[PDB]
């Protein structure tokens, strides 16, 4: 709870539980930091807090892998769980039930403070130089250095009636200019347009090293006019504390490590990217994006710049956003009357697929078949904001545990018939970032969507052609419990 | 590792010696419990269990479960499996594959004939034969009977004695001295059965259980008709298997075999056999009539060990032995054909229902082909072989990934296989009949289950790649990777 609301306390928390390594060695923000953090995701090592970054502002720090996973199976997701207030042994299923709970908790208004820690140091106008920060070049093939890879943008509607928080990347352009994507169909883009329809640039701020739970809220889809900041309070049962910015009347979390302030240019662009992205790839060509002019910034003493070195799994895009998507999607399916009892975007599939666990008893009641169930499933799923982001759906019965990739592969290989179980929906619009889309797909706007059925035909009539020959399903309950409790007297200890 | 490879008893002491064997002294039940533990052993990837205290069974008789299952330790995960091919504990997929292919090219060594062997320490003749006295397990709840043979092979010899055969096979328990199990009509044992049947005679037979680890594996070699498995043990481990004559029918069986059965495969008698959980992870509900195997005598070692396979969800002996052996065969089929494949791997996790083919994209580009042509080509070549006949689905991916690691194959499949272009079905190529997802239309057509999934990006056929990979290995220069690994403890890890 104190970790969810305070990034610095979040860090001392990880240190306390031994999920942090303090790197005292001088490291280089040119590639080295990224290379270390990359190996950290892949080896599932403690999160590194880099204490000495070459040629940087003295005291400026960097936190790699803020939601990477741990090598400990029992505590694998403790870092990621900590962004939701959740404890060390929280698994996928614990975190989803927590997430669907939050999704129906009353939001709590952000507590307004006069003052805060992010205000300890202020740079105004000409005193602003972003290059003084340990700004990393995260992958050797990136088209520049990224100031923002672990924060959200803050913008407000012209009449001030509502706030938006949204995650995005920001490339370092120069000492007081950044640039990055701004999606028109989203709250930030929608609000830009409101200031455009007034002839004005958009007042902006970015929070970096914001409360872990504030980062989390900054990704949830919500109706226009609705503010993300109250859903921190829904998540953790406590309001996020905010202070107004120095410059532009926006509200930012009191204890953010670094806040940038300024405006998003109406017309100015810079060639932004490319960057190695969540899907595991680094495309070679960048595209123009709006300039972000930094007119002022402020930071806590010894500011920690958290980063995300995106790529092959598992990194924060899979761990944080994949997990949240799986919750929202589980909530979307149940709501519309679909026989789904769990959804997991396997980290190993880099958020390019979500697996749907199916209660085949409830499925039998629908009196339907694969093609029809597959079409109905696609519309519900892809017609939502979370499911717009995942191009492939796998429908499997609930005898397997869909958080286990090994079990999904078994079902995938043994149940999906080449002739009957491959349902393309090439007219459902794509999420453009999907790596396998070709030029025809992108010009058209669709072609990438697909549902893969692993639900045997007789399963729709509530039947099954064969029992699963596993420990769980091939032996009676009394025997299984006998073997479980007696396991260590057999001579196994811990298998 | 040839002493473990050529002697089951030594193989067992070895496993104990390394911490890969648990001696169960708790009294257990041959009814389901033995299998329930062993099933859990495969799945948790625990040390192999040696069962000493079995309810109402022959004293001194023990049981070994998970003979070739995996270990939870990632660096020695394949050690138990590797002992079967006489390999070191740190052996893995590619090491074992390269070992197999060399062995397929290696010359057989004639099995060494002994007059006596430990398998003769106990002999039961005729009415003394009571197969029920062994701790014969019921392995899964929905099984149609108890299984005596799930980790051993049949010995049959051609009527003129110019060659014999070793074939792995399941034998259900029928009564005192009768078993039943499938005789594949096209295999060496069905071929020979037919050879004796044209003489109006049943087929003299034996089964070796607790046979040398390399003998069991050699039974799965690709051999033309007229050639014997037994000499390919020597192909495998550089040493010949030692063999003695059976007590009653003049057949050759390995000398140190834990338990040997002797008798004949009936001409026309059947019993309803099965069902049983099989390699694919499922236990189908119906039993099928299968030939009788009259056991007229059996011999066994002092304190015999009966190895078992509790077949089902991966990874178990079907996947780790036969799966590993198939991948190697498929690597040969592909390379002998001209396909730009540097590795094939039948993912254990996929229960031998797929093989991931590692494509060399520099070599692919030279072909000047496309997805549809390549797919069809790889398909005729692979499914047209004896090994590839047994695998319904093939995945084609670039060799930038380890096709050996399932998490990388999954990444490749999710991010590179396109729903509209890369799903090439081959509905008219004969199926292997046991693939779990077929339907009655398929089984009556005899085909319809085959597929090649293509994860080669379209540009890879011209030699390009749309995007680099964002990982530790591929987003950073070698020099910097080296520094990070060198300074790893310096950073404070």
């Amino acid at each position: 709870n104190r970790s969810a609301l305070d990034f610095r306390h979040f860090v001392d928390h990880l240190r306390r539980q031994g999920d942090l390594v303090d790197v005292h060695t001088e490291v280089d923000a040119n590639l080295e930091i990224g290379a270390i953090t990359r190996r950290v995701y892949e080896r599932r090592a403690p999160a590194p807090l880099f204490h000495n970054i070459r040629d940087s502002l003295p005291g400026a720090r960097v936190l790699g892998a803020p939601a990477g996973l741990r090598a400990d199976r029992a505590r694998a997701h403790s870092r990621l769980a900590l962004h939701f207030g959740l404890p060390e042994h929280s698994g996928p299923r614990d975190i989803v039930a927590m997430l669907r709970a939050a999704m129906r908790a009353e939001p709590i208004a952000p507590r307004r403070l006069e003052r805060g820690p992010v205000q300890e140091n202020v740079w105004l106008g000409e005193q602003v130089d972003l290059t003084r920060f340990p700004v990393p070049l995260l992958h050797e093939q990136d088209g520049g250095r990224y100031f923002g890879t672990y924060g959200f943008h803050v913008v407000q509607t012209p009449d001030g009636s509502w706030d938006s928080w949204s995650v995005g990347r920001l490339m370092l352009v120069d000492r007081n200019t950044l640039a990055g994507p701004t999606i028109p169909t989203q709250h930030i883009g929608i609000i830009r347009e409101q200031w455009r329809r007034l002839g004005k640039p958009t007042p902006w701020a970015m929070a970096l090293g914001a409360p872990p739970a504030a980062l989390a809220a900054a990704g949830m889809p919500l109706p226009e006019g609705v503010s993300e900041a109250g859903y921190v309070g829904a998540l953790v049962g406590e309001p996020v504390e905010v202070v107004r910015t120095q410059t532009n009347g926006l509200w930012v979390p009191a204890n953010t490590e670094i806040v940038l302030e300024g405006e998003i240019s109406l017309d100015e662009t810079a060639l932004e990217g490319p960057m190695g992205e969540y899907h595991g790839y680094s495309f070679p060509i960048g595209k123009p994006q709006p300039l972000f002019h930094v007119h002022a910034l402020s930071f806590r003493d010894q500011p920690i710049l958290p980063i995300c070195v995106a790529g092959t799994p598992p990194e924060e895009n899979h761990t944080i956003w994949g997990t949240m998507i799986s919750a929202q999607l589980l909530d979307v399916a149940q709501n519309a009357g679909l026989p789904v009892d769990m959804v997991w975007c396997s980290y190993e599939a880099a958020t390019c697929w979500a697996v749907l666990s199916i209660d085949v008893q409830r499925l039998a009641a629908l009196g339907t078949d694969a093609a029809a169930f597959a079409a109905r499933v696609a519309e519900t799923v892809f017609g939502s904001h979370a499911g717009h982001l995942v191009p492939k759906l796998i429908l499997v019965g609930n005898d397997i545990d869909v958080t286990e990739i090994d079990q999904v592969v078994w079902a995938l290989a043994t149940r999906a018939h080449p002739l009957h179980d491959h349902f393309a929906f090439p007219q459902i619009r794509d999420f453009p970032m999907v790596p396998y889309l070709d030029a025809e797909d992108k010009a058209r706007g669709s072609g990438g969507r697909l549902v893969i059925n692993c639900l045997y035909p007789e399963q729709f009539a509530g039947q099954m052609r064969a029992a699963t020959a596993s420990f769980r399903h091939a032996y009676p309950t009394a025997l299984r419990r006998r073997v479980e409790e007696r396991w260590s007297d057999y001579g196994f200890g811990d298998a």
